[PDB]
């Protein structure tokens, strides 16, 4: 039985510059670095930096709607996505959004979110408010 | 400050097929389902499947390494990727570092992996035989 992710991976261009941003901009903890990579946690969430010369810094049309959130609390919520729209971090847009979420993009166009709330919560809130056709099981 | 990782969304090409594989062949839990998209969790995970037009099934010499790990305990590895070759799942890349890891792709092409073993673990490894220029924090 498969139970948790057990570490997410993005390849990057540039370590350094990755490391900076997910350390330095986001908080979360640098446990290791090396020439080709580096290990941070966010909360109990493994993250590997892989330096990978395919990667390429892809504009957020041109990738498909792939990405990954992080949880946050709602009195932090708001400061956080302020913090990084004064610092310039590109956005990527979309229809809709999910509940209370920011949408922003690293250095290599990986699409990122800030999202406040629980998949309990979600599915709660996807009640009264439905997508199209939904079905809850 | 951000609490770990509040959910993974790929964006897939057909939702039917895609939601049988991680539910069906991976056992994960379906939550909802609508018109373009599901929700389901794999233990903490919370997974959303995104129907997108623009999804490409990309081979995986086109995709960097970018990849999404789901813990699985030692146990329970082997029979897990016996399911995985029974049901034709191609494979993208052979084990070469601790720890078990079966590296797999889902019907789009997204990099998977079934691994054994906590940052915790890995670190430990890393300690004894450090990487080259690995420096410790
Ligand atoms: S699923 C849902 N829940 C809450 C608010 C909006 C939506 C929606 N886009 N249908
Ligand atoms: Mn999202
Ligand atoms: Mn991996």
């Amino acid at each position: 039985m498969l139970s948790g992710l057990n570490h997410l991976t993005l390849a990057v261009s540039q370590l350094a510059p990755s490391v900076a941003f997910y350390q330095q901009l986001l908080g979360m903890t640098l446990h290791a670095r090396w020439d080709s990579g580096a290990y941070l946690s966010c909360g109990d969430l493994w993250l590997c930096l892989s330096l990978d010369p395919q990667r390429r810094v892809t504009p957020p049309e041109e990738s498909d709607y792939t990405h990954y959130a992080f949880s946050i609390s709602e009195a932090d919520f708001a400061s956080f996505a302020a913090r990084l729209e004064a610092a310039g971090v590109a956005v990527w847009k979309l229809n809709r959004s999910e509940g209370a979420s920011h949408y922003f993009l690293d250095p290599d166009g990986h699409k990122l979110e800030l999202h406040v709330g629980s998949l309990a919560q979600r599915l709660a809130a996807c009640r009264e408010q439905p997508y199209k056709g939904m079905v809850f099981f």
